[PDB]
């Protein structure tokens, strides 16, 4: 018998330094930090030779250190961490697939990705579908895959032109088959399912896709999943497969210890822990911290600039309005100008709280990190209601809306029949009426399954002018945070 230890993360989302989470110790205790995670993994690797560290994608995008470097800083920091293999998540595409190739080429650790291809081609996007990593005489085959639904749902259209993910189940079984007689254990790092709830609290999230995947293939030992940000405090067992995940952002790190007795694909679980990382319990790895610090110094000049103030922490919600959604929608509306009647933006695009006090450029970027450009268009009331119904389905959260738009839905009704009321400036939205709206390019191209945006007429896109520019400009124009932004339930579940 040999201890075989697998440590894993997913959806780290550029949370390179320790930070507060409103629902952990009431936002009063720092969690995570990648230098802390480095210390954890280094200590485990020092204790047992047969120890692997894996990540299931979405290390890009969150705190400004990612967006402002197009993920370059993130690869540099990860190069100081002892990863044995990672896969590619949707967020690694956020600055375009050419940037994906460029940045990830700089990784000093293996990256596996076996089901993204050039459209109308058999050519693979990445060059390595799986790899074998041997430690202390034990060989682990590691496969990387992205779910097709998740890829189409969450990769911005503008960043995936000419590439696509293909049937993840077909490829998973193929790679399991190719590895079967070559390895002791087969692990898949799969980025798939429903996107994470983005909330300061609020919409049920689970790992149903991953259970389905495990039930559909034969011979997979371990399935480490990312995308949903739903941790597995105990492994989910499906046949002989164990499904593992974390709560994202380095809030916790999973550790699985197996008893392996030299019979390939046969093992028992010795111990499992999904451990919450409290910064005050860890010594940060000095090399990782040094690389983070160097990047912060480079970016400081730009990010430190004060752009606004708030009397209270600004929050987000996935199933209803919250202050950051109200603000962003009002900012898009202001930027579009007086011919525009309303603005809509997505809850999943709002990635962090903004603290009370002086608001800085860095804070705004961390909350609104995406290169999603301002778009104006004309939609009918029927098209608007369709978008509202898609929001109310909660598959991708509700749309956040500008002042004057009010929507009430009831989540206990069937999907597609949940909207109860929908008014603009007190008047019901009407099917045939044309409305002048503002949004951004992720939604305009049908992101998050909001298909009706693609039917908009009289479309105008402002190149290079992103949500965070709109927010900064809202304050530059002399607007402030209002009480109705802080407290207005413009979108509400009345269940
Ligand atoms: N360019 C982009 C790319 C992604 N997203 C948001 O990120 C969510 C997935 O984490 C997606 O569900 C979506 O809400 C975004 O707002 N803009
Ligand atoms: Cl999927
Ligand atoms: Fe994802
Ligand atoms: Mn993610």
């Amino acid at each position: 018998a040999k201890d075989v230890t697998i440590i894993y993360t997913n959806d780290l989302h550029a949370h390179v330094e320790p930070y507060k989470v409103p629902w952990i110790a009431d936002g009063k205790r720092d969690i995570g930090g990648w230098a802390n995670i480095t210390t954890l993994v280094k200590q485990e690797k020092a204790k047992n030779k047969a120890t692997w560290f894996f990540d299931a994608g979405d290390y890009f995008t969150g705190p400004y250190i990612s967006s402002l470097t197009k993920g370059k800083a993130i690869i540099d920091i990860m190069n100081t961490m002892p990863f044995d293999a990672v896969t590619i998540g949707n967020h690694e595409f956020d600055h375009g697939w050419d940037n994906t190739l460029l940045q990830l080429s700089q990784a000093k650790f293996p990256i596996v990705q076996g089901n993204i291809f050039y459209q109308n081609s058999s050519k693979s996007f990445w060059d390595k579908p799986y790899t074998i990593i041997e430690k202390d005489g034990v060989k682990i085959g590691v496969i990387g895959l992205h779910g097709v639904f998740a890829f189409n749902d969450t990769v911005s259209a503008a960043t995936r032109v000419g590439i696509e993910a293909r049937d993840e189940i077909k490829w998973l079984q193929r790679y399991i088959d190719e590895l079967k007689g070559k390895v002791d254990l087969t692990v898949a790092l799969i980025h798939e399912g429903v996107p994470a709830r983005q909330s300061s609290m609020d919409v049920r999230r689970a790992l149903d896709k991953d259970i389905q995947t495990a039930s559909q293939v034969k011979g997979l030992d371990i399935l480490i999943t990312g995308h949903a940000h739903v941790g597995t405090p105990e492994p989910i067992k499906v046949g002989n497969t164990l499904i593992l995940s974390t709560d994202s952002g380095g809030i916790d790190v999973g550790k699985l210890v197996l008893d392996y007795k030299e019979k390939p694909h046969n093992f028992t679980v010795k111990n499992f822990e999904l451990k919450t990382i409290y910064a005050d319990e860890w010594k940060p790895d000095q090399q990782t911290k040094q690389v983070i610090d160097g990047w912060n110094k480079k970016l400081d000049e730009v990010v430190q600039q004060t752009v606004a103030q708030s009397p209270v922490e600004l929050k987000r919600a996935y199933g209803e309005s919250a202050s950051l959604g109200n603000l962003a929608a009002d900012a898009l509306l202001a930027a579009a100008g007086k011919n525009t009647q309303l603005a809509l933006t997505n809850s999943g695009g709002i990635r962090n709280e903004i603290p009370a006090g002086a608001i800085t450029m860095g804070g705004v970027i961390s909350t609104f990190p995406f290169p999603n450009e301002l778009v104006t268009m004309e939609l009918t009331g029927k098209q608007l209601r369709s978008l509202m119904e898609h929001g109310a389905s909660l598959s991708n959260g509700v749309l956040q809306v500008s002042k004057g738009l009010e929507m009430k839905y009831d989540s206990s009704k069937p999907v597609g029949q949940r909207v109860i009321t929908l008014t603009l400036n007190g008047k019901p939205i009407e099917d045939a009426t044309v409305y002048h709206i503002a949004t951004q390019s992720f939604l305009a191209d049908g992101g998050d399954g909001f298909t009706a945006f693609t039917e908009g007429k009289a479309r105008n896109i402002t190149g290079g002018y992103y949500v965070y520019h709109a927010v900064v400009d809202y304050f530059k124009a002399g607007n402030t945070i209002t009480d109705e932004q802080l407290n207005g339930m413009r979108v509400k579940d009345i269940k």
